[PDB]
């Protein structure tokens, strides 16, 4: 009933047309996005599945001149003689009510989240059925999406794990740290990363324009002498802070911080960004933290009146971070891997002890959310 | 004078330091920003040229214990009895003054800008030259910044050229149609850019959240039945709609339209985005554009009453690039590269004739405007 057509019809001067569906529902399409979505092989390449109608070669006051239907399709007569012919299913997904368009919205960006503090089971899967079974790797990807984290048991203790991630994810994401990086202790290190030492919370790669989405962490060798993860959901804590401290909320969500880097891994750099720590959408909403403290940049760009009070709002939202309702922690063994939405979460790791030959490695990688959506999007249709 | 201390004194509960110059100038620096910057071993790590302190090491209500100066330097006493030493030189580059900042900003992100419509000097180097020396490498991507575009000429007519410019910037932009990409006219394309039809102006791949910054195109092959190539500048059209046309220019920035692209190249890949057409900073400053009428999907997620008006502003939008006044045409000869903002300019191409053999093929490529940002700060500071 919803998606048979009972009745179609041209009104308001011809410049809308209004589906009646089996079940009474009435739909409204206006002619001119009828006219730019016309599928005929004229105006779309099929092997392409993409528009080639020009922008010039629409009359933005266009009105339909004739229209015929079945209980699948309709088939429209234009005033310069052009035809068209729209099927009933694609008109029904496609619906300009606010319902409809929500629903394929949640359909195509997977917007679901769940928040979480201490309280945290963290999602773990099997590492090799992750790689060989499509449900499994379906399981990962979604809920990597709302959960922002999911652990894999049973890889190797050696590298090259993150690398068939990243083959069964597209492609990783290069930066100037490599296509992968070792998290070890190493001498003139380049990163704070590369050292024992503790690192508090942060986002990785703050000091580009486009921080890597999700993060890969393999552990290959683990010390006893420290080296904890510790990991915050940074929407959840946003949230908190909002509700607890408004105008510190306010400052982070509308200050420019500069972050930096400079120096030679995979490539020489020198690297400069500017940032909001909680970034914002057009309607108020988190979408990114961007913060590392190693990064943030001795160059401050703000009046010297904002300088005390930006510091006092940094503090109030790291003790937010750092309380025990909100952080998780965790020891990762050798062969578990990490994956995590790394424009939502912060990670951090205790310090550990120095010494004569490397005592703890990791490897690491990254990759972008719209490969990763991508796979998603693939694999839920392989799966259903 | 001006880098010479003449007195440095605590102030305002010592909460500030303040610097009386050697040409009577004064920069105030807060308490809380010097502990937090503080460049001893404790608390920053030389060989990373990154801040080992934590915010929660930081007292955000700290004064200044002790001061003493000599002419380059100034010594610090803390509270704790932590003891900082800074540079003069340091200090007078990170001033807070709007201007000593602004100056800074310039130096950091070059936001030098020439505007330009259909009398545009093409600005050309040789290929060779900026692949073997700093100062042409430093003339085009300065170039490429300031004006948006740089035609590089005695490329060879063979693929790998557009490799060897990713090389000299430090790497290239991979994405699901390749490291690079072949245009040319294929059986059962994956993209209309690979076809003999027209493009209309066109930002490359909107389809992504983080659109390529910097595209790269090698004339490998040209056909003299048509393919000419229009670019035109989208910041001074931007410009011109909003003082021509500002419902149409707010409708432009304001409106999130979805972007698609299905099929399989590099990888097999389902890809979807929203952007707004004429993407603003929170200054109201035009950033981006974002459009490809191909890849505009035929999911539109407006309520229904917005959308002719919508379809309106677009088309006046591509009349005002469409503009004698407006675009620059010019055609590609094997052996020619063009590399250009492709966050600022749009592009296109004459339709030309389809045959039997390939009459016509470049090879493209993606960079990364922080990749490349970073390769033009290393080579300003190697040429100067
Ligand atoms: C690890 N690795 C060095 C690749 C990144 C650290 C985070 C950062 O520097 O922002
Ligand atoms: C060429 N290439 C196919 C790589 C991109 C075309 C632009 C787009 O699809 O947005
Ligand atoms: O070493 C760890 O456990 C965590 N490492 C990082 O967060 C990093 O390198 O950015
Ligand atoms: O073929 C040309 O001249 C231009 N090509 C493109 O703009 C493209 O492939 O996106
Ligand atoms: N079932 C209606 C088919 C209409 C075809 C018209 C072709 N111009
Ligand atoms: N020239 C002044 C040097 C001060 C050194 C103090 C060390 N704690
Ligand atoms: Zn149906
Ligand atoms: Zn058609
Ligand atoms: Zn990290
Ligand atoms: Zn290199
Ligand atoms: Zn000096
Ligand atoms: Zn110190
Ligand atoms: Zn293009
Ligand atoms: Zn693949």
């Amino acid at each position: 009933m919803a998606c048979t057509i009972q009745k179609a019809e041209a009104l308001d001067g011809a410049h809308l047309m209004q589906i009646l569906w089996y079940d009474e529902e009435e739909s409204l399409y206006p002619a001119v996005w009828l006219r730019d979505n016309c599928p005929c092989s004229d105006c779309y390449l099929d092997s392409a599945k993409a528009r080639k109608l020009l922008v010039e070669a629409l009359d933005v006051n266009i009105g339909i001149k004739g229209l015929i239907f079945d209980r699948k399709k309709v088939y429209i007569t234009w005033p310069d003689e052009h035809y068209s012919e729209f099927q009933a299913d694609w008109l029904k997904k496609r619906c300009f009510s606010k319902q409809a368009r929500a629903k394929l919205q949640r359909e195509l960006f997977f917007p679901e989240c769940q928040y979480w503090g201490s309280e945290l089971q963290l999602p773990t899967l099997d590492f090799e059925d992750v790689l060989r079974y499509d449900e499994h790797a379906y399981k990962w990807l979604s809920t990597l999406k709302k959960v922002g984290i999911v652990r894999l048991t049973g890889a190797s203790d050696k590298p090259g794990e993150v690398s068939k991630l990243g083959k069964r994810m597209g492609f990783l994401y290069l930066t100037f740290y490599g296509h992968t990086w070792q998290v070890q202790d190493k001498i003139d290190a380049n990163n704070v990363a590369y050292t024992t030492g503790k690192l508090s919370f942060h986002t990785d790669y703050p000091a580009l324009h486009h921080p890597p989405g999700v993060q890969l962490l393999h552990c290959i060798k683990q010390t006893v002498t420290g080296g904890d993860s510790e990991i915050v959901d940074g929407f959840n804590v946003c949230q908190k802070l909002k509700k607890n401290n408004p105008q510190a909320f306010q400052i982070l969500s509308s200050t420019f911080v500069d972050f930096t880097d400079i120096g030679v891994d995979y490539c020489d750099f020198s690297v400069q960004s500017k940032h909001k720590i909680i970034e914002l959408d057009d309607k108020g909403q988190v979408v990114r933290i961007n913060f590392n403290n190693a990064t943030r940049d001795t160059i401050f760009d703000v009046p010297v009146e904002r300088v005390q009070p930006f510091y006092a709002a940094l503090k109030e939202f790291v003790d937010l971070m750092n309380s025990k309702e909100s952080k998780f922690t965790f020891k990762m063994n050798p062969g578990d891997v990490i994956t995590f939405d790394n424009w939502r979460l912060l990670h951090g790791r205790r310090s550990y002890e120095a010494g004569t030959e490397i005592s703890r490695h990791l490897e690491g990688a990254y990759a972008d959310w719209d490969v990763v959506m991508s796979r998603l999007r693939i694999l839920r249709q392989r799966v259903e």
